[PDB]
DNA sequence: CCTGCCAGGTAAGTATCTCTGCCCCGACACAGCCTCATACGCCTCACTCTTTACACACACGG
């Protein structure tokens, strides 16, 4: 919406890079997920027509777009000149843009996410009209569910590598078979692994 | 212990090239401008058969 104050879309938008609880559980299979990544790296920025607008909430957040400006400034590799915003009382309609013209979308640090425009028009009925639900994702990829590589009947809770199991090094199990190739009749590991949590991107958002 | 003329056979002759040193050279670098010509390279796009996933359907059989 026009009027969506920038930092709502952001608190909207359904990456799956906001998930993916960290940590290496290679003794823990039975591990309290402490913290998704949504809630530790909280900053986050948009880029739109050169100034950066950096999600300066929540003051456990960083300035992401700084790292950019230190090399724009030094060592000019295009790009010229730059700005910086605060992203938190800029709403829409306050920007000068282009349309289908790819902007960005920095979110947990590295995540990329292009912000082309498609078009602008007016509200009219035959719609929703409400403002709670407003941001409204009407489209969505449909992406693949990666399935457990032992049993095919279950979805990738458990990402594998260095293994003494799994044929591939990256090596999805879901929770079953994953308890029965490790951590045998005590929970302690057999023989060399790193197992970290897997969320199956074709699951959340 | 040598020495030689004649017949027969043969034969002419005419008629109808591969190195090898060696002086007197072209083409290398490389300088700016400059215009158009040629080459490379790299990522974005296409697509195409062949699976890949996934909601749904439909007998099937006793
Ligand atoms: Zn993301
Ligand atoms: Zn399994």
């Amino acid at each position: 919406l026009g009027s969506q104050k920038l930092t709502q879309l952001r608190d909207s938008i359904r990456c799956v890079s906001d998930l993916q609880i960290g940590g290496e559980f290679s003794n823990t299979p039975d591990q309290a997920p402490e913290h998704i990544s949504k809630d530790l790296y909280k900053s986050a920025f948009f880029y739109f027509e050169g100034t950066f607008y950096n999600d300066k909430r929540y003051p456990e957040c960083r300035d992401l777009s700084r790292t950019i400006i230190e090399w724009s400034e030094s060592h000019d590799r295009g790009y010229g000149k730059f700005q910086t915003a605060r992203m938190e009382d800029f709403t829409f309609n306050d920007l000068c843009i282009k349309l289908g013209f790819p902007y960005l979308y920095c979110h947990q640090g590295d995540c990329e996410h292009v912000i082309v425009i498609t078009d602008i028009r007016l509200v009219h009925h035959d719609d929703c009209l409400d403002r709670t639900l407003y941001p409204l994702l009407i489209k969505k990829h449909w992406l693949w569910t990666r399935k457990c590589f032992v049993c095919k009947m279950y979805t990738a809770r458990w990402v594998t590598n260095n293994d003494s199991f799994a044929p591939e090094d990256p090596c999805f199990f879901c929770d079953v078979c994953f308890r029965m190739l490790h951590y045998d009749s005590e929970g302690n590991k057999l023989g060399e692994f790193l197992a970290y949590p897997y969320v199956d991107p074709g699951t959340f958002n």
